[PDB]
């Protein structure tokens, strides 16, 4: 069939490394791209094609119980070991990540239809906002 | 509310760069990570949390008509200009990407519930397989 319409989820990707190297893509980018999975959306009308591609990586799950300190290896970021403790301050979920970095942690809370997450390390604050789907 | 259950899609991410730099994450990784959007799935039962996070990047759309040569800037890969021509060979969609690289192109076809995509550059072949969702 010539009908390639649909939403297509990558199951297999062989020698993406060699292909990217042949295209002179830098080592650091190749290290990251080989870990990604793609979803390809094809909208086809006769010989007219529109394709949309998204690349995704799944991070390690983070599971915890409030009030119970746990070991965290921060593989999605700097790959360090921290001892994390999550507590409630009112309706704000507060985490302290004890380790090499000073003032490392995060705070997470709900307002309206949105989730707020503030990440801290040293004097740096990152603010993320998520909408409920 | 302390109930943070749900699927949460990132709408905003401020100073992720400064945070990552504070964590000593390498330049090349930071260049990539600032472009990503996250989906956070929270499964919460009392003070028991399970969180799953996925990071995604959306690539540029690729639109074309079979038989009509078009200009392609390969932003998702090596950022080169090629003149791409897609033709049918039977039910196989064949693209030649004319430019600096020799033997650059791809072939795409359906078999059963799967889409096959073979990418070539020089002597390198990458084979991807997708399942229909």
């Amino acid at each position: 069939t010539r009908d390639q319409n649909g939403t297509w989820e990558m199951e297999s990707n062989e020698n993406f490394e060699g292909y990217m190297k042949a295209l002179d893509i830098d080592f650091a980018t190749r290290k990251i791209a080989v870990r990604l999975t793609q979803t390809k959306v094809i909208d086809q009308d006769g010989d007219n094609f529109k394709t949309k591609t998204t690349s995704t990586f799944r991070n390690l799950d983070v599971d915890f119980t409030v009030g119970v300190e746990f070991d965290e290896y921060t593989k999605s970021l700097d790959n360090r070991h921290v001892k994390a403790l999550v507590t409630w301050e009112g309706d704000v979920l507060v985490c302290v990540q004890k380790g090499e970095k000073e003032n490392r942690g995060w705070k997470q809370w709900i307002e309206g239809d949105k989730l707020y997450l503030e990440l801290t390390c040293g004097d740096q604050v990152c603010r993320q906002v998520f909408k409920k789907k």
